[PDB]
């Protein structure tokens, strides 16, 4: 009834209504969404055809709709087209009836997938020009379409109306431009955006997509803000630091134009001389100029050299802080924390070590606390959205021999469904992955014949389930549900194998029976949650991971293309020694896998490479273009799928010491030697036997301390019960640590020292700064909210573990004695060529002059304990580097590697990192929210990491927070000092303020190493006009009140900071005109970023913000003050074993474990998950060639060697023991964030 054929006396009558017309269309009627059925279904002689309109909203107006099949409403144009094409018209009749057609929409999505296969091809072949000018004419069709159905631009919903449709006609507008410097082509890939419109789908999850980066201009201003204020904290800092290197001693000869000559030879000048770089001095190891200072604590050059200032940069001139553009990007680098580390180093080589308490407060207030409140926002974002999305749908509702085989199937029936048949084929596939788990390197005749026999007997257990089974119930009926699927496809997989292993020379089919242990989350229920995790980024996020597909599809064509000639050409300026490089642009498959790389957080690393070869403008655009956008839709699908998918005498003695034990005086003396006792443990540095009087006074000190603890012991068993002290958990933990105190004390005085046990034992007083846990309640609550989350921990770990296993048996298939290379020691540790040594074999057959030892990755896959580490590294991205370059590498068993030989090794780790790292991370996190989210519950909606006095203050600084407008301040009856008042409180006058500040700003920017005297007495007038201006402000300001200045606390910030800033004034020239300040000119100098700071005033939204970083700080407080327990615990662990360690890559002359000091930085370092494997491989080698063992050392000890055992065991546990006090600190922030909201 309401639908009808269009005709020309409806046009009239729609005329006529819009003739008297001269408020919101219903949401069931808007375009590509589904018909209600209440409405009725159309006819078939009504579908795709013009049809009036039904919302009264657009009655007024000139507009028809139409339906399909699927019955999508579509709201069409009904003014005249193009100005002569009428409604009615039979050719407009027939494009419209076209346009709706759904093989029409197929049509142009299988172009587009052919058409984004032909744009992926480098140096396509010349056969490729009819093809382009196919897709060329199919386009145009497409859109010409469009034209003759909707119109142009003149009426409402028309062709160029809605946004996506500007895309097709750009699109053919430049192809035909083209078809009327070869790298314009590049705007061709644009056509991979068209599937995006094809598909309804994809085009709203694009709008939410926009929508989350909408809000999320307070974050990303304050995120400019704190970087360009760091920058400036950088930039007056290490301006020019990083030039400092090694230059070659030198002598100026006499006369001769003040020539300057080296050991030998002679050079014109000095400014040619220094800048030469044959004379600097090269790192140990890799090829980098060493750098130095002349302060303390930076390094120092060996004998025969200098450090002088002069050079060019580190990192090809891309690593500097000489001006703030180069500062910007030398911090954002370090807020992302990639290869942060790298500056880490350099920075404190050249400044001192005394700065890294800049670094330290860069990765907290810029990289710790502004990504998470980032990734907060976007959490908060998506579950408006959310609620919004389910309240539709509720809207929704509201308003809404045969008898012998029956007789032996029913018997298998009754066989099959008995639960002890389940029960053992459970157990079956927990023995069959852990039998063929039995798989290493160095293997035997009869152990490979018994896992290989032992393959066939759980093959064939398992095919005779599947033959019980499918004539048990029904053949029909045993399909069912997909795990009786699942089961069916996996079983006839390894008989395809078992098959082919009579001509099988590559057989890796057989690593596929380990999907047969996901069978195991019938009853483990976080193995389900995990498959759920998969299932709906394929599933309900269907969408969401299309578009992260289609963007780093289009980001590694737009390099591809742009980048692709450059490289092949310059592949010199970026080859390692003669080679092509690792990483470049010029095949798709590793263009895409540096997009990969970039949305796994490594891009600056990629960056120098791209901006050495093609262009440095043109580079820093397009990887910052897809570190931006490509971690928006990651974020965004990462946060996705975590909501979605979550006698009288004893009495009489034993009240003394009671009532001493209880004694407030005694605490605060226990306190007392836990604090020293732990402090005396870092004074055992590699120099303690040298300093004769502390290492006995060390001793004595020892003496007292375990003499101090033994009696408080004694005091609270003879005073507290015996059952009280053992019940309680803190009072087991210090029986403990006095019990090995007490033993090594025994033992030493027994005459039993020095032995093999007793020696490690005592590496074990590690363990006395332990004792402070249960003293601090700061700390003591922290351990208490870790302590509940064990059981949710161990869950996590095992299903990981599982998930891990069969990745690490994968890849010990796929490579086990692949990673063996025949160097050669006279050179280095390069591989040679295999026209010369092959393989192992032919290794050692030259092995006649000793100088060819054949080693291996000191991180491989040689069997499933070794493959766990190459795992742990590879999905923490940190070492993966020289895993994947070993393994696309590897030819066969026991053969000599070869460049990208194997490329295609590469997709093993990257689906790993998908699954094992992207997902596996993705279970970790839910559960732990989801596990301490219980907790709060349970403890009755408290803060979880607060005390109870931290609680009085965090709650009593909340109102603190609370906006009560004050009465205006009454005007003083001076005459003049109220005419200043009225100029004063207009706000037009902070509007100034506020401009002078960022003049202020800009003028500090100005800043840079090369400042010739002209420049910079320049900027020393503009500064003195500045603060004398703000000091003018600010006693204008004041004499109008005069009274008042305690209210309104940002009056007395801008009073202290003018203050400040005038004595800094007028230091700078009394400094000139006084003793020169060597490092304490600086610091004045960079004590005028109090005025940048004046800027949190007048932004509402970088002070909310701000306001919620104030409430987390004594949250954030305690869990760091047992981070730090945690890192000095594991440095003293890292001085008693890993001193005396040979310096390699991540141990240099600086960065060692030898003093505690050193240690410290080195775990800080590793805090951060970054870097721990360059400091693992020198301990990791043993003996020669890569270690040399006997050789003396101070300490009693010998050799340079290190130790595997604990060495794996060390850094493992502190990168999980780190990584989960580190996400107590991001969900800290996120319910504090969630709160203040
Ligand atoms: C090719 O041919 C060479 C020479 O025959 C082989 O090199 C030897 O390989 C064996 C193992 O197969 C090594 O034996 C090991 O020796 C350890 C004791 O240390 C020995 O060398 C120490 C000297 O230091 C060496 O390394 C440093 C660098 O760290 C160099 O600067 C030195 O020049 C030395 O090369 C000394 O203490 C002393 O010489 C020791 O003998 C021992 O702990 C191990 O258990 C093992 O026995 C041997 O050291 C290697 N070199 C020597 C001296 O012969 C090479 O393996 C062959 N490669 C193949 C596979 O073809
Ligand atoms: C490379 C190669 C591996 C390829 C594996 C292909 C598996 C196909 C499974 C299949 O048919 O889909 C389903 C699995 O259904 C399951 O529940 C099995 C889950 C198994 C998860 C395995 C993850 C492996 C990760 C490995 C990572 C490395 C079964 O089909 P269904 O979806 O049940 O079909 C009906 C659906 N409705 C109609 C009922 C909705
Ligand atoms: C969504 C959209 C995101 C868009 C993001 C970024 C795009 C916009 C910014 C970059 C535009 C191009 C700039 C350019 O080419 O400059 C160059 C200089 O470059 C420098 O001097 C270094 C600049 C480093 C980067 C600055 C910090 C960025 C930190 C991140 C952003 C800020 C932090 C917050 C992020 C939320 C130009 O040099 P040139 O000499 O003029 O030309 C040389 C050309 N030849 C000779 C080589 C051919
Ligand atoms: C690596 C392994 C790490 C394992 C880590 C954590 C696992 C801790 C498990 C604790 C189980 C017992 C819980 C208990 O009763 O008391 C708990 C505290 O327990 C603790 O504080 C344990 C501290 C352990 C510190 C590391 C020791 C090993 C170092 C190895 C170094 C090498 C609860 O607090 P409470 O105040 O006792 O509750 C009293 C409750 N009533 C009686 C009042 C109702
Ligand atoms: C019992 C373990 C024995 C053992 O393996 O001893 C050592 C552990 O060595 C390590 O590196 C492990 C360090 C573990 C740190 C745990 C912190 C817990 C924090 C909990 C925080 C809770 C709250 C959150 C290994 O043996 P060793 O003693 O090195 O053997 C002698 C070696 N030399 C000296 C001969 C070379
Ligand atoms: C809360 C709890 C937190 C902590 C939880 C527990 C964490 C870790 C517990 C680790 C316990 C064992 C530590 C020492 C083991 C060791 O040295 O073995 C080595 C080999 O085996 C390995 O390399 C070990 C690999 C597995 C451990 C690291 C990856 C963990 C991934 C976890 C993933 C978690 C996912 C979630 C020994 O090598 P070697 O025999 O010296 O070599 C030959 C030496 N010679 C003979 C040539 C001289
Ligand atoms: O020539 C070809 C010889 C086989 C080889 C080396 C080639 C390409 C992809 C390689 C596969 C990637 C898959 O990746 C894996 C691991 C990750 C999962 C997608 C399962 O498949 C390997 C088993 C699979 C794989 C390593 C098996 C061997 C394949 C080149
Ligand atoms: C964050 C994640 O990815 C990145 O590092 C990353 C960096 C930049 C851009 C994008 C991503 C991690 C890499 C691996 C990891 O490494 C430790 C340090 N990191 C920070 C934490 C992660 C995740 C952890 O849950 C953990 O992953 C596990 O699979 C499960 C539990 C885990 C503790 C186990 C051991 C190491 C893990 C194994
Ligand atoms: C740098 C940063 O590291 C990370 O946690 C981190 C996490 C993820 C990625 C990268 C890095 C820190 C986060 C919190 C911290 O404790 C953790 C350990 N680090 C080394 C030191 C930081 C910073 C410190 O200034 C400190 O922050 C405070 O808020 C103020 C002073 C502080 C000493 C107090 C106690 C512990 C702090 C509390
Ligand atoms: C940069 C590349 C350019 C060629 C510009 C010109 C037209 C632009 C497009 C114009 C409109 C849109 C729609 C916009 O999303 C929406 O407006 C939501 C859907 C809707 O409009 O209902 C997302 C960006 C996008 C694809 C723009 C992407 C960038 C484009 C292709
Ligand atoms: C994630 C979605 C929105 C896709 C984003 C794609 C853009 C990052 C690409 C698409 C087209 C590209 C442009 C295509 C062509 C050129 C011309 C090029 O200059 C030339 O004249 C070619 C090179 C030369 O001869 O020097 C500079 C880069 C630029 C603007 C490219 C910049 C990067 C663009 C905008
Ligand atoms: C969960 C526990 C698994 C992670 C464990 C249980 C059995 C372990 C396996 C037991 C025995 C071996 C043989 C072992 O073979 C060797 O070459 C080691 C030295 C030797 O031969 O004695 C290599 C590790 C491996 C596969 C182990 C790897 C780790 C496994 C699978
Ligand atoms: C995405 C849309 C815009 C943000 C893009 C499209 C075209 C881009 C421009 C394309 C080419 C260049 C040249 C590029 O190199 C230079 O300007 C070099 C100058 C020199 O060498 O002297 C700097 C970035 C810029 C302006 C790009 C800036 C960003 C633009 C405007
Ligand atoms: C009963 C359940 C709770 C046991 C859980 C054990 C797991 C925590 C796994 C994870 C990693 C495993 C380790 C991985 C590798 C090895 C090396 C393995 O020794 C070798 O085969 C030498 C390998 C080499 O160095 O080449 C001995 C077992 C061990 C310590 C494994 C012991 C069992 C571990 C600790
Ligand atoms: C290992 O590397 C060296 C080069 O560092 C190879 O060349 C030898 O180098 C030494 C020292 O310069 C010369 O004295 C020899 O005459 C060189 N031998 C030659 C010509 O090969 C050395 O050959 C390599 N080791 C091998 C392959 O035995």
């Amino acid at each position: 009834s309401s639908f009808r054929r269009f005709t020309r006396e409806s046009l009239a009558a729609i005329e006529k209504r819009m003739a008297e017309k001269q408020p919101r269309p219903q949401l069931d009627l808007q375009a590509s969404k589904k018909l209600p059925d209440l409405y009725g279904n159309p006819p078939r002689e009504l579908i795709g055809e013009p049809l009036e309109d039904l919302d009264p909203f657009y009655s007024t107006q000139k507009t028809f709709i139409v339906l399909n099949k699927g019955k999508t409403i579509f709201r069409f144009s009904a003014t005249n087209a193009l100005y002569v094409l009428s409604p009615f018209h039979p050719v407009r009749r027939a494009a419209v009836k076209i346009l709706v057609h759904s093989l029409f929409s197929m049509l142009i999505m299988c172009t587009i997938l052919t058409n984004c296969v032909f744009m992926a091809q480098h140096d396509p072949p010349p056969w490729t020009k009819y093809v382009e000018y196919t897709f060329t004419a199919i386009y145009t069709f497409e859109s010409l379409v469009k034209i003759l159905a909707r119109g142009f631009c003149l009426h409402a919903f028309t062709f160029l109306r809605d946004p996506w449709n500007w895309l097709d006609f750009s699109v053919i507008v430049m192809a035909y431009t083209t078809e009327f410097v070869s790298a314009l082509r590049t705007f061709r890939v644009l056509r991979a955006l068209k599937t995006i419109s094809v598909i309804s789908g994809l085009k709203t999850i694009v709008g939410a997509l926009i929508q989350s980066v909408k809000k999320l201009a307070d974050v990303m201003v304050l995120t400019v803000f704190c970087l360009s204020v760091f920058a400036l904290i950088g930039l007056q800092l290490f301006m020019g630091n990083l030039r400092h290197k090694c230059v070659r001693n030198f002598t100026e000869l006499n006369g001769t134009n003040g020539s300057v000559e080296a050991d030998g030879l002679v050079w014109n000048s000095l400014d040619v001389y220094l800048n030469d770089p044959a004379n600097y001095l090269l790192k140990n190891g890799t090829t980098d100029v060493l750098l130095c200072g002349n302060s303390s604590d930076a390094g120092t050059c060996p004998e025969g050299y200098r450090c002088l200032k002069a050079g060019e940069n580190p990192d090809h001139g891309y690593t500097s802080f000489d001006s703030f553009a180069w500062a910007f990007l030398a911090l954002f680098r370090l807020m992302t924390q990639d290869c942060w580390e790298r500056l880490y180093q350099q920075t404190l080589r050249s400044a001192g070590k005394i700065y890294m308490i800049f670094f330290m407060l860069v990765i907290f207030l810029g990289s710790f606390y502004l990504v998470n409140l980032i990734l907060a926002v976007v959490a908060m974002a998506y579950e408006e959205q959310n609620q919004a999305t389910i309240a539709e749908t509720e809207e929704k509702e509201k308003r809404f021999c045969c008898p012998l085989w029956m007789s032996i199937k029913q018997k298998v029936k009754f066989v099959v469904m008995d639960p002890f048949a389940d029960l053992t084929i459970t157990m079956c596939i927990v023995l069959n992955t852990l039998f063929m788990a039995l798989e290493h390197y160095n293997m035997t005749a009869e152990f490979e014949e018994m896992l290989q026999v032992g393959n066939l007997v759980f093959t064939g257990i398992f095919t005779a389930e599947m033959t019980f089974k499918i004539i048990a119930l029904d053949p029909y009926y045993y399909f069912q549900q997909g795990w009786n699927i699942f089961d069916s496809i996996i079983v006839i997989l390894s008989l395809m194998e078992l098959g082919l292993s009579r001509m099988g020379n590559l057989s890796v089919l057989r690593s596929f029976r380990l999907l047969r242990v996901f069978k195991l989350a019938k009853s483990w229920p976080t193995l389900n949650t995990l498959i759920k995790i998969i299932g709906n980024s394929v599933g309900a996020l269907g969408n969401l991971t299309l578009v992260l597909a289609i963007i780093v599809f289009i980001f590694a064509v737009v390099g591809m293309q742009l980048f692709g000639k450059n490289y092949s050409e310059l592949r010199h300026r970026i080859s390692d020694s003669g080679l092509l490089p690792r990483w470049h642009m010029m095949d798709f498959f590793h263009a895409f896998l540096i997009i990969f790389r970039i949305l796994c957080g490594e891009w600056i690393e990629t960056m120098w490479d791209c901006m050495e070869v093609s262009g440095q403008s043109l580079c820093l655009l397009v990887f910052l273009l897809v570190m931006v956008i490509g971690n928006l839709v990651v974020l965004n699908l990462f946060l996705a799928l975590l909501l979605s998918s979550f006698g009288k005498v004893w009495w009489r003695l034993r009240k003394t010491c009671y009532r001493i034990v209880e004694h407030s005086w005694f605490e605060t003396f226990i306190i007392f030697m836990i604090l020293l006792s732990s402090g005396a443990l870092a004074f055992e540095d590699i120099y303690l036997e040298e300093r004769k009087t502390i290492k006995v006074l060390l001793e004595y000190a020892d003496k007292m301390f375990t003499y101090v603890f033994v009696l408080e012991m004694l005091l609270k068993w003879v005073a507290y019960g015996f059952k009280k002290y053992f019940t309680n958990a803190w009072c087991w933990l210090d029986f403990l640590i006095v019990d090995v105190s007490l033993v090594s004390l025994v033992a030493n005085t027994l005459g039993f020292a020095e032995m093999g046990p007793i020696k490690s034992l005592r590496t074990l007083r590690a363990l006395r700064p332990l004792r402070a846990l249960s003293r601090f309640e700061g700390m003591r609550v922290v351990v208490n909210a870790l302590v509940g989350a064990i059981p949710s921990i161990m869950n996590v770990l095992l299903v990981c573990l599982i998930f891990w296993l069969i990745f690490s048996i994968m890849g010990v298939n796929l490579f086990a004695g692949k990673f063996g290379r025949c160097i050669n020691q006279t050179e280095g540790d390069l591989p040679l060529n295999y026209t010369i040594v092959n393989n192992k074999s032919e290794c050692e057959s030259f092995n006649v002059t000793g100088e060819l030892y054949w080693t291996k990755v000191k991180v491989n896959f040689d069997n499933v304990g070794a493959g766990y580490l190459a795992l742990l590294q590879v999905a923490t991205f940190k070492g993966w580097m020289d895993i994947m370059y070993a393994a696309v590498d590897s030819r066969g068993y026991e053969e000599q590697p070869q460049w990208e030989d194997n490329l295609y090794m590469y997709i093993y780790f990257v689906v790993f990192i998908i699954f094992g790292s992207f997902f596996t991370l993705n279970l970790f996190i839910g559960v732990i929210i989801d596990n301490f989210n219980q907790q709060k519950k349970k403890l009755g909606g408290q803060d979880i990491f607060m005390t109870e006095e931290q609680k009085k203050y965090y709650n009593a600084m909340k109102k603190l927070g609370s906006k009560k407008p004050q009465k205006p301040i009454p005007r003083p009856l001076n005459k003049y000092q109220g005419f200043i008042f009225d100029i004063v409180t207009k706000q037009a006058f902070d509007v100034t303020i506020m401009f002078l500040i960022c003049l202020n700003m800009v003028t500090m920017m100005v800043e840079t190493d090369d400042q010739s005297p002209e420049k910079v007495n320049i900027l020393a007038k503009i500064n003195l006009l500045f603060v004398a201006i703000f000091t003018g402000e600010c006693i204008v300001k004041m004499a109008a009140l005069r009274h008042y200045y305690f209210t309104n606390s940002w009056n007395i910030f801008d009073f202290v900071v003018v203050i400040l800033s005038i004595v800094g004034t007028v230091l700078s020239d009394i400094i000139q005109k006084y003793f020169f300040s060597p490092t304490l000119f600086r610091v004045i100098r960079l004590a005028r970023i109090g005025r940048i700071l004046r800027l949190i005033r007048g932004a509402k939204g970088i002070r909310t913000l701000l306001f919620a970083l104030m409430m987390s700080l004594p949250a954030l407080f305690n869990i760091g003050l047992l981070l730090f327990l945690v890192m000095f615990i594991y440095s003293i662990f890292g001085m008693a074993n890993f001193a005396y360690v040979k310096w390699e890559a991540g141990i240099d002359d600086m960065f060692n474990f030898q003093t505690f000091a050193n240690s410290m930085l080195c775990l800080f370092q590793i805090t951060t998950s970054a870097g721990w494997d360059g400091l693992l491989s020198p301990i990791l080698n043993t003996g020669p060639p890569y270690c040399d063992p006997n050789l003396p050392n101070s300490n009693g000890s010998r050799g340079n060697c290190g130790s595997p055992a604990v060495g794996i065991l060390f850094f493992t546990t502190y990168i999980i023991i780190s990584f989960l006090i580190v996400v107590n600190m991001y969900i800290a922030i996120i319910l504090e964030n969630f709160s203040v909201a």
